[PDB]
């Protein structure tokens, strides 16, 4: 990194593999750097200002961007740039009022920039969302990427609007009473434009993940790599005033140290009173358990079991991981016990999977019927709206929005967006271009070309409003708040062949998947319905209901 110190600025580069490194300040000089014995290279300079461009030149004369670059104006292979130094001591977000909205900046808006998301803030606020979640903005190759190919952990993507656009987005979100959560990647680096391998043991020689290589957290020289990650979390908070984080694939962050890097990450976010959420495929409560119960004390985790159980039941799909799901029983299991695989044999995984969650309340978990993976990892990128009828879509929306868990809405879901969301990338390396095309075709059955611009264009939201769907979402969100549904796992669930009744402290819901005669054990007054066949006031008794959903107070 660099540190601005009055009128001077000190450049620090960690590079144990390197005998000697030069700082090349574009159009100024080449400056020999001083080397300490742990292999940190330094110089303090007097003639450097905001906006100056630089690179490092290595033993073998080759020139590289700063791996801790704060800005890559010309992309992943261009020079690094010096930017203005910048936060609130607290996030105003309360974990239990959290309703999350997932945004891919590039496709969210015709603009495809942060400014584009600023334009939608009033709309999001009025919808009833309390936090936006931004998919990764760490600089990745070209302009079209989900974000997981990011390769400069500190550098806000140039083509989204860079440092200033992001800072402006968070400032405007705060003015409007909305939090921002940044999706961040601490388990891997993208395959194009990363130069760390030339500098030191950033990557493990011990571990292989689905992704491939991973960061080195527990082997020789790993102190400095732990710092690189820990300082990154601190950086987003101080420099951008971010409210929280969503950690990509924590099951791929491998650490056998006495104290797990995941626990240290949560320490950093909590020291600054922020929130962290984990994407975890472990079904293991240690991720969110407090330290006194041997956990990392992360605030919440994504629970795919909830999505899968709804998706597989409603669609009839059993391909890939859906094979582990499909029964109505699975939805009730996840509504009661959170995990469906809570220590039970998985045919998909060919092993016993998961662990019960205990008495953890609902706000340690996040659920959804849609997100970038559950749409985008499908070969044809189909939203669930294309896979179920209108009533089923509404029933699915109710099931998660009225659950004890923190709900996350996928951009466009709420107004009935029909456009696909495809996997797209924007590599320039011809081997990587070939690999991604072949891999997406073989693994996902993707027929559109990930590297074709029209694949990105087809994934852009249309903003074509289905008013009836939008109204339904809006009222759901509002009723969730009024009924104090959030976090509260004290629910009673009854099911028959083709229906579910779920009762909480203040409400009951009827989810009728197919015309059924149902014994209703409660009295109440109708708050919301997926059609108008349900009565305003219901009393205990037996009723024949058509497909649909009804919420009673």
């Amino acid at each position: 990194a660099y540190k601005i110190d009055g009128n001077e600025v000190i450049f620090t580069l960690w590079a144990p593999y390197q005998k000697s490194v030069k700082l090349k300040v574009l159009e100024k000089g080449l400056y020999e750097m001083e080397r300490d014995e742990k292999g940190y290279f330094t110089i303090t300079l007097n003639n450097v200002k905001v906006r100056d461009r630089y690179k490092y030149v290595l033993d073998d004369a080759s020139e590289i961007p700063d791996p801790a670059s704060r800005y890559q104006p010309e992309g992943v292979h261009g020079p690094s740039q010096i930017i203005q130094e910048s936060f609130n001591n607290e996030t105003f977000l309360k974990k239990e009022d959290l309703i999350i909205y997932e945004i891919h900046v590039g496709t969210f808006t015709p603009e495809g920039t942060f400014e584009g998301v600023i334009r939608k803030l009033d709309y999001l606020k009025d919808l009833g969302i309390t936090a936006i979640e931004i998919m990764p903005i760490a600089q990745f190759p070209g302009k079209r990427d989900w974000g997981y190919d990011g390769v400069y952990l500190y550098a806000v993507q140039n083509s989204y609007g860079g440092p200033e656009g992001f800072r402006k987005l968070v400032d405007e979100a705060h003015k409007k009473g909305l939090g921002v959560i940044l999706d961040v990647v601490y388990n891997h680096v993208g395959p194009e434009g990363n130069y760390m391998v030339k500098l030191g043991p950033y990557f493990s020689q011990k571990y292989k993940t689905p992704w491939g290589l991973t960061f080195n957290f527990d082997d020789a020289e790993s102190d400095e790599v732990r710092k690189f990650i820990l300082e990154n979390v601190e950086y987003w908070i101080k420099e951008y005033n971010v409210d929280g984080f969503r950690l990509e694939a924590v099951h791929a962050i491998i650490d056998t140290s006495p104290k797990h890097i995941l626990e240290e990450i949560a320490d950093v976010v909590h020291k600054y009173n922020r929130i962290v959420i984990a994407e975890s495929d472990l079904n293991d409560p240690r991720v969110v358990n407090p330290k006194e119960k041997c956990g990392y004390n992360i605030d919440a985790q994504w629970v795919d079991d909830f999505h899968h159980s709804i998706h597989a039941y409603l669609t009839g799909e059993r391909q890939g991981y859906y094979t582990d799901f499909g029964n109505l029983d699975d939805i009730v299991k996840s509504y009661k016990d959170v995990f469906v695989y809570d220590g039970k044999y998985s045919n998909f995984r060919r092993k016993t999977h998961g662990e019960p969650v205990g008495e953890l309340d609902g706000c340690n978990f996040v659920v959804y019927i849609q997100n970038h993976d559950q749409v985008g990892n499908r070969g044809k990128g189909e939203r669930i709206i294309k896979l179920v009828d209108r009533e089923s879509y509404k029933i699915a929306a109710a099931l998660y929005l009225l659950s004890p868990y923190i709900p996350m809405i996928f951009m466009g879901e709420e107004y009935g967006e029909e456009n696909p969301f495809y996997f797209f990338s924007d590599f320039s390396d011809s081997k990587l271009i070939q690999g991604v095309r072949e891999g997406r075709k073989k693994e996902n059955g993707q027929d559109t070309d990930p590297q074709d611009e029209s694949t990105f264009n087809a994934s852009k939201l249309s903003w074509k409003i289905d008013e009836e769907i939008f109204s339904f979402y809006k009222i759901l969100i509002k009723m969730r708040k009024e009924l104090s549904i959030a976090c509260d796992r004290r629910v009673n669930v009854v099911n028959g062949e083709n229906w579910l009744i779920i009762k909480g402290r203040e409400y009951f819901s009827l989810y009728v998947f197919s015309k059924s005669s149902i014994e209703v054990k409660y009295s109440g007054t109708l708050l919301l319905s997926s059609n108008n066949s349900f009565p305003q006031h219901i009393e205990e008794g037996k009723y024949e209901f058509d497909k649909g959903f009804a919420l009673y107070k």
